[PDB]
């Protein structure tokens, strides 16, 4: 089944003293499980080990407890507790046959320390531009020995936990990086100054930890050959290939990215902004003066696009992060030559963002089981079967529809999955159509194609699209045994908002010169030269109907009451976004708000001003002066992106008419996705997915308990200390 | 030696089946421990209770999976594994004699639910004001009964737990104060419309919790009685006190708040917009109406404001979170007469912006201990003495250096703190005469008094105030046999900044027209009508200066390359500066930095001006196209707040000369607080605190090991559960 083709792919390359039993290879990347969460970390990373992921590897792992990134979460190699947890890993991964790697992370003053509360330690003093209120000391020569020594130490604890690459990690403008770059780096002495000067850190680093672990361990190295930032900093054809030439012979391979941390955006590259292959300029420099196997990253779901950079010479091997994630899979697919059963991501970087607000476990769009392999038993590729015959109605075709049409038909239902739309995907249709999110596509591509394959393994199992909107006597008249409600939501027509929590005077979608974006989208509704877009929503919706209006001539203006595209700080788009809103002329009135609209004008305000001394004055009477700036604005249409509202009047009149369901012989009825309340697309496909899994439990529509990785008062972390409260007095 | 006048401060009061020691109270508050770290629950609790706190409260504590924090912390009492690890702290504070409480939680759309992906519910659906992207399921009376239960079985499992006091929460806009107020619930049934129907859910709840644990455990309920945004929400004459005379019956104290979740800061107010008590004119309000005891918060940590509410009648018992953390000690000291020993908390919100974070340990400016009781045995009134007659001289008065010096003379050593300023408390004494900022003197009040009255413990020990500055040679002479360099950072006078890392072109704070935060402060040089505050810190200086500015008459611009006074997100102090700058008229430019200055013009950039397609266009030459957005503006003077630099001179010398030091018999030299790097002024008293405290360690320059909080692989939390991976297959 496998075009031979793809055979290369399957080729084994030596590293160093190992062996990767195939060309894919799961680079570094945070899960929001760390050395905290020792079952989601072992779950997560083991699953893609027998799905035949060549080798595995934890995320950014510190070193030390001066380079600690609290409140965001990395694995930790500080003790012998570490090494017990993170072993859980390594032996999990070793089951399946693959290598176990860790990412020995030192951050400089990109590191917090919230949690230690400790110094970070750096080539020279500076206020970190991603951490901009965490400053480090200046290393001298013991300070530079030491954290050499942290190296060395924790390289020992990882061959302990049973690893067996080791990476001195110096991607993403972390501390190796900081004394190659002169951007941090402003030393006069032998540290200081000169490519060999400033190579030097990274270059004692390597053979100290080499000399170590190196007859047990394969010594990779993560570097960032370019920032990026043009000249100033790293340079590919300048310092970077010198670097890699200077350091080949102590490295058993190398690992490439570019971009720094501020804006590590351009290494992930969102779909929005990269295409599959992005990264092949600079990558493919490194593999013309290394001796050694080379890998960079460039969201590759493509198997022709795999053997297309490996027999190019651009790269040996495949690194992939978010493609391991959406499909753990992958390599047995590409194996077996079930290339239509590849789930591709989609670059919409929501597993970044996860990681980026600081705390949060990784949650993936296309992949509904990350991070619930452990929790909740969910495996991406295995399904409990049913010992019944109960047919299941899904009404609303949307991502959670489709995801618990596809979840339940695995599982060997009988279901039947109908829309008033004629194609899978529900409004993911429509927003894939804004510019730049075209890739999104692939959500709804994946469970068409699931869809239609599974129909034919159940013949009673029925596709009705096109349909007539379903009412409530035909749900109770159909004969399922479990109606499954995902009829989604819809964009707000009167200016609701989560500001107020009610509608604005004067908005009214249905007026001449105000719009929705479904209105927008559908392109049918005229729309007038000057645009003003009024937003209360903190993601992509605003942005992409503003990049989209002003492409197409218009003159919009934001006027937003919430911080405008606040939630693409974290999935990485902001800076490119931004730079896309500026190059179009759009402008951006923040902090603002309105409180009323007519035809042609609206009235707004500035969402502070507000007196700032509070008095009690008594009932009937605002505490603080009044709000004085308002003032009045023109647009030719209003754009309205005030909230969304689930679409539940179906579900509604069912429950309703809940004394009739035991009479048509309905079990039980279900709301998922946007009808119960809108959401992520992510988390809209996980309840389709939640629900298919446990549709036989006593209540689908509340989710069971999942396993809890806390602490157990009575169980100290460090094997045999004493947990209970000691003074030192 | 305690004031007979404070004897009522020291009377029981009787809540319901429980009888409080005296008249100090913990009300709930975050920490950052939850039920996630038990060690740091049980140990932050119990110094209080030892402390001499009638009743300690956890922070707010889930009843349910589907109200879940997370990224924030919150306690949870979920299942038996909570009930365990939070049986831990009941037990150490009843070992005090003190009664434990604990706060139940629902939280409605507030709780973002990003760990347990689960749907909140409320009484319509909104999308949070607080989280703008987290929406909810309108209830319905299934889901009323079912979200009841929840309570009811969370306060069973809270009596299992050990707990003397349970909470049903309705402050900070939680669920219950969510039905209540109009402005969530847009209701048209009997739990909707009239102010009956409106407490409908309140009333239900507290009932059933009462007839569940009532019997073993005094019920309470934390009420915010007035929004503090006039008309449209809840107001204190209006439907506050009418919901009191409607509840009294069912609740045993009253606990009241004011404010909202969006702008807490008015429950927790920051020193900055108000005093201690400022919250009277609300909370008396209850006692106007109600038969049980009320207390109400309002910073309070003066003695004679405390019995000036009680006699007056306002409250009966005194509650506290902040005064509380800054000194666990406060009811023993005033107790037995030692007022001079209380650590007045400065209101600065700090220990709140770790929570608001989302994720670290809270941490706080006046008491270094504060989280560190069980992680690293340091009680806040117990030290270690030392069994030697070593002599520590430290150079630097500031937060750092005093502190060391307060700790080192605690534990019996001979201390010689020295300063060329004549007062004790360095750069805090500057940033204590910025407008607003007057009780942040508290720290250095502190201390002085502190170090004056340990003075007299030992004869030879010293303060050396309006000196010449030390001199490498002095220190070498000194004869001392340990050395601190506690002297402090200065603000850079070249524009250098988080952003370049490099010197602005033209930026020399020497010139007629350009000044530091010093030189301002300082107020010998002259400043012109037109200021620009060019800004690259994220907390509170250059707000600070601007209000002090245009309060004098001046034009004030700020440009601003980071996002405006960000950390004071955190702090709670964000929405009431903003609305202090706009009735200023400060003109805000954000987005922008500073390309080269010159005399009394400088030109600035939109740092998003960069081409937003990046291309690789070889080395030499930038990928992305040219920033086009650089204009001139002029400005009579420019005030550069671009970021600090520690003051490490003396330092360098000595370690330059470290051959020298044994000859001396210097047995080490440490550096401590902003000379180390610059950092919050809570963590400079904290390093402070930490040389002092291992002072006898191998390297007291860096940190030994504190107790780690983390699971241990093989644990479950579930007791009798499985560790292992299984999936549901
Ligand atoms: C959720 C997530 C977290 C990441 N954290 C790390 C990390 O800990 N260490 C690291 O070296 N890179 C990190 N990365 C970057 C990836 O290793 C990789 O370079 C990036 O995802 C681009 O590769 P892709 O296009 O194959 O996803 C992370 C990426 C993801 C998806
Ligand atoms: C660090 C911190 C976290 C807080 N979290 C809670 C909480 O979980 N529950 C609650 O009801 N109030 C919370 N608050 C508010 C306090 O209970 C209190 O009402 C507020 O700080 C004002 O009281 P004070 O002036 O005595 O500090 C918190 C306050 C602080 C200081
Ligand atoms: N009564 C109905 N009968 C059939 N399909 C419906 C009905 N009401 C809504 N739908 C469909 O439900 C789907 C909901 O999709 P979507 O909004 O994407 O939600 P989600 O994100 O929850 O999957 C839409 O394709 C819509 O056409
Ligand atoms: N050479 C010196 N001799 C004596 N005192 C010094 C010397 N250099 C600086 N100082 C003092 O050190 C103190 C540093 O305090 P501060 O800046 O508040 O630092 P921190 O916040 O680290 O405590 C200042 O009061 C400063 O006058
Ligand atoms: S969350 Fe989005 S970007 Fe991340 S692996 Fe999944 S589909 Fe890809
Ligand atoms: S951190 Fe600040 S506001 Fe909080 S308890 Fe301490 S001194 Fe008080």
């Amino acid at each position: 089944a496998r075009d031979p083709k793809h055979d290369i792919l399957f080729e084994p390359i030596q590293i160093g003293p190992k062996t990767l039993r195939n060309r894919f290879y799961q680079v570094p990347h945070c899960i929001g499980a760390g050395s905290d969460k020792p079952g989601f970390q072992s779950a997560h990373r083991s699953v893609k080990a027998e799905g035949g992921w060549a080798a595995l590897n934890t995320e950014y792992c510190s070193i030390n407890p001066e380079s600690d990134d609290t409140h965001r979460l990395s694995a930790r190699i500080w003790d012998e507790g570490d090494v017990r947890n993170l072993k859980a890993m390594t032996d999990e991964v070793h089951k399946y046959g693959a290598l176990a790697g860790v990412e020995l992370w030192y951050g400089g003053a990109h590191a917090p320390n919230m949690e230690s509360r400790a110094t970070p330690r750096g080539p020279s003093q500076y206020a970190s531009e991603f951490e901009t209120l965490s400053y480090c000391k200046e290393m001298d020569l013991s300070d530079i020995a030491q954290v050499q020594q942290f190296y060395v130490d924790a390289a020992k604890r990882s061959r302990d936990a049973g690893f067996d690459i080791v990476y001195v990690y110096g991607a993403h403008s972390y501390l190796p990086l900081q004394f190659l770059n002169p951007y941090y780096n402003k030393r006069t002495d032998k540290y200081g100054g000169s490519l060999e000067n400033r190579a030097r850190f990274w270059l004692e680093t390597l053979e100290k930890v080499k000399h170590a672990v190196g007859s047990d361990c394969a010594i990779a190295t993560r570097f960032g050959v370019d920032t990026v930032y043009g000249p100033g900093q790293i340079e590919a054809e300048v310092d970077g290939q010198k670097f890699v030439e200077m350091a080949d012979s102590l490295v058993d391979m190398w690992d490439i990215t570019i971009g720094d941390i501020a804006e590590w955006g351009e290494d992930a590259g969102p779909s929005r902004f990269y295409q599959q292959g992005h990264t092949i300029p600079w990558v493919k420099l490194v593999k013309q003066v290394s001796k050694k196997p080379v890998l960079g990253v460039g969201r590759y779901t493509d198997p022709e696009k795999m053997i297309e950079i490996v027999t190019k010479g651009y790269a040996d091997i495949i690194g992939c992060a978010r493609p391991s994630i959406a499909d753990p899979f992958l390599p047995q697919k590409v194996e077996q030559g079930r290339y239509d059963d590849i789930r591709v991501c989609i670059g919409c970087n929501v597993c970044i963002s996860r990681w980026e607000i600081g705390g949060p476990p990784m949650i993936c769009t296309q992949n509904a089981t990350a991070g619930e392999e452990y929790r909740r038993g969910w495996h991406p590729e295995k399904f409990r079967q049913t010992k019944n015959k109960d047919s299941v109605l899904i009404v609303g075709a949307g991502p959670s529809g489709s995801e618990a049409a596809r979840v339940l038909m695995e599982s060997g239902y009988t279901v039947h999955l109908t829309d008033t739309a004629e194609k899978i995907g529900g409004h993911l249709n429509q927003v894939a159509a804004l510019p730049g999110l075209g890739e999104w596509s692939y959500h709804r591509d994946y469970r068409e194609t699931q869809i239609t394959k599974l129909l034919k393994k159940n013949k009673e199992s029925q596709l009705a699209l096109g349909q007539k909107p379903m009412t409530a006597d035909d749900v109770l008249q159909y004969g399922a045994d479990k109606v499954i409600i995902a009829t989604g939501a819809r964009w707000n027509t009167d200016g609701t908002n989560c500001l107020t929590h009610d509608p604005i005077p004067g908005a009214d979608a249905s007026l001449p010169d105000q719009l929705t974006p479904e209105q927008v989208m559908d392109g049918k509704k005229k729309i007038g030269k000057r645009v003003v877009i009024l937003n209360a929503d903190t993601y992509f919706m605003a942005p992409s109907l503003a990049e989209k209006l002003a492409t197409a001539g218009h003159e919009v203006t934001i006027v937003s009451g919430v911080h405008l595209a606040n939630y693409m700080h974290f999935t990485l788009e902001y800076p490119n976004m931004m730079r896309r809103l500026h190059e179009l002329h759009v402008e951006e009135l923040g902090d603002h708000f309105c409180s009323r609209i007519e035809p042609g004008r609206m009235e707004i305000y500035n969402i502070w001003g507000d007196g700032s001394k509070r008095t009690y004055r008594g009932p009937g009477v605002s505490p603080r002066d009044a709000n004085t700036s308002h003032r009045w604005i023109e647009f030719d249409s209003l754009v309205l992106v005030t909230g969304r509202h689930s679409e539940c009047t179906l579900w509604n009149e069912l429950k309703a008419r809940e004394s009739e369901w035991a009479e048509n012989d309905i079990k039980g009825i279900y709301l998922i996705g946007d009808a119960e309340a809108p959401r992520l697309i992510a988390d809209a496909t996980f309840t389709g997915h939640r629900v298919a899994r446990e549709i036989e439990e006593a209540n689908p529509q509340i989710a069971i308990p999942y396993k809890r990785e806390t602490i157990a008062w009575g169980t100290p972390h460090m094997p045999g200390g004493n947990f209970k409260i000691e003074y030192k007095v």
